């Protein structure tokens, strides 16, 4: 498996956001041999790669990221998350599902396509970033700004995120929910635990509020997007003293929202609920992504047949899960379709992908190139 | 021209003695008590320093108890002046330990020095029981000194703990008892995953929110005519390393109970587990009984404190068991009468901790007169 060998080479590189750690160089050295023009684009602390073969349209673009989320408790892993290995037909490692195995399949699919169809039509491109998991202010969004300023348009963009639920290619995504980040800083007064009346405990004042936020119904979604969901990712207060009341509580939460609401409506109902609990605080809001939905066209049609031909599965469209760099590519007019491995273990400890899906995914990606650029 | 109590207070406050580092504080005290006939017996247990200074070999035995350790500062960006750089602003002495409790240590030493100067033929014995770990776990501090004194039958008649016992004015409150202190480190187990795929994970913050909300507004007891009601407080809460799209695998919640004699530690541990199990939480708790509730009899020590305080400030002191606890919890089981008397407790464990300089000399005079009312007359 050429896909398995390239996957292991990428999975061994600790690439926690926004560190690339040679992943874009490993990919570039491979593409540079099959006629791709390598164009690195570093913005601040983020590395990006724009690789392209051909100068005419239509332009097909494989998109993806080399960064992975933090590993977490290292003693909770059955094997070093950056030491990939196979156990009972399962490749374990951070990035094994999200999404270094797809980066590899996209590269192998491309090499095999250029080999069988060297005089293909249009162009093939690779838009890779080292920050898709974090703030994402210096990743794909800045590469797109560069392409847009020089009138370089993408016709079809397949994002290799793990779109599958139960079996390979059972779900393909042409849109995604918005993402609204927040950092709530509830103010209290540092003092003695046995003299609470002389202090203000922020954990105590905020508990009923965070409890209400967790059970709050935001919207019921619609026929194109699932319902808006609220999730607290981090919460911190105290320095470790058992007899000291902490002076400040920091709560980090996020909203994956449908088109039934706007970032401004969520911001307003949240401040209303916090003020209702009479809290004193500061919030640093951050709109990480807008809800987006690209039209259903030939890319979706090429994927329905490629997926059906390789797995025998009838794919279904959805805007479920998180988001992707497709949110920064969609505004250019490119059709966006996300097709990848199972998302069952993404961001989890002992993240893994079934090895039997690596070759088929590569086959599916190669058939999408044939269905759009061969003829 | 700084008073003797302020002078020694500054010398002790200049020592960054975060638990359990003594940072020479017990040597500063011992070098002075040694000049007025106090035998010096340092007792080091693990990384904790302790001092048993004793003047006299016969009873009754009066003991000054206190600690040289202070709680951590946190960061100098919140402090108007360096917390280990004692300074005076509008008659207020600022610095870590200025109220809890280095100013009382200094007063106790100056009081002892002046008492030995006027009453060299006093009866009984005077002793100091000082530890460098009263603010932390306190497993190698006063509890070990008492273990050592008890095994050799060395009993303390009266013990005055210099903890800041006052509310609005010096000596308005003195304490002969304290509620218990029950610590816990609750670890709610969830399952790390993607925030956008919550059904494939388990958010421990979300599961614990309703449970934590109920504990914060729960009524444990109504206390009694000797102790205030049991209070619950969360000191620390932690989950996540910073990723905004990752559901954390576990939530760590550190909490404490200051409890009255209306409940037992086992009764509190049983209610907490019922409430957590009720919310279907998967977890583990590490309990640590820091101190049992204690109440010592009202005797000569109280009578001597009422007299002294009244004579120095014109204030009729009032008994209480309010606030946190002290090393009196390790001394009370020996049979010694325990009474806590000190400066205002309004700024202890707070940023910009300070003490009114006008209370330093009167406090010294109070301690000196307690020695006179118990070992001279
Ligand atoms: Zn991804
Ligand atoms: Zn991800
Ligand atoms: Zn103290
Ligand atoms: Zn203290």
């Amino acid at each position: 498996s050429d896909t398995l060998s390239l996957s292991l080479e990428l999975l061994q590189q600790p690439s926690v956001t926004p560190i690339d750690h040679t992943c874009q160089t490993i990919m570039a050295d491979r593409l540079a041999k099959v006629g791709f023009h390598i164009e690195p684009m570093r913005f601040g602390d983020v590395d990006n790669l724009w690789a392209r073969r051909g100068t005419e349209g239509p332009v097909f673009c494989f998109a993806g990221h080399t960064d992975v989320v933090p590993t977490g408790r290292l003693d909770a892993w059955n094997s070093d998350p950056f030491a990939p290995e196979i156990r009972d037909g399962k490749l374990y490692g951070r990035g094994s599902a999200d999404m270094k195995t797809a980066l590899a399949a996209m590269v192998v699919a491309s090499e095999r396509f250029v080999a069988k169809h060297p005089n293909h039509k249009g162009s093939i491109a690779f838009l890779i970033t080292s920050d898709e998991e974090g703030p994402a202010v210096n990743g794909t969004v800045k590469v797109i700004e560069t392409l847009e300023k020089r009138n370089e348009k993408i016709t079809w963009c397949l994002v290799g995120e793990p779109s599958s639920t139960h079996k390979l290619g059972d779900i393909v995504k042409n849109g995604r929910r918005g993402s609204l980040n927040a950092v709530l800083k509830v103010q209290g007064k540092q003092g003695h635990v046995a003299y609470p009346h002389l202090a203000r405990n922020p954990i105590h004042e905020a508990s009923p509020a965070l409890a209400e936020l967790c059970q709050t119904v935001w919207d019921n979604g619609n026929e194109y997007f699932p319902a808006t969901s609220f999730q607290i990712s981090n919460i911190h207060a105290g320095t470790g003293a058992t007899n000291v009341i902490p002076g400040a509580l920091e709560v980090t939460f996020n909203f994956r929202y449908s088109t039934e609401v706007t970032a401004e409506q969520l911001k307003q109902r949240v401040h209303e609920i916090l003020d209702k609990h009479g809290l004193q605080y500061e919030i640093v809001w951050n709109l990480s992504g807008l809800p987006f939905l690209t039209p259903v066209g030939e890319l979706v049609n090429a994927a329905q047949t490629a997926i059906l031909n390789v797995t025998g599965t009838e794919t279904e469209l959805s805007t479920s899960g998180g988001t992707s760099d497709g949110r920064f590519i969609a505004p250019t007019g490119a059709q966006v379709l996300e097709l990848g491995v199972l998302n069952a273990t993404i961001h989890q400890i002992n993240e893994h992908v079934d090895v039997h899906d690596l070759d088929p995914l590569t086959d599916i990606y190669e058939q999408i190139l044939e269905n759009l650029l061969a003829q």
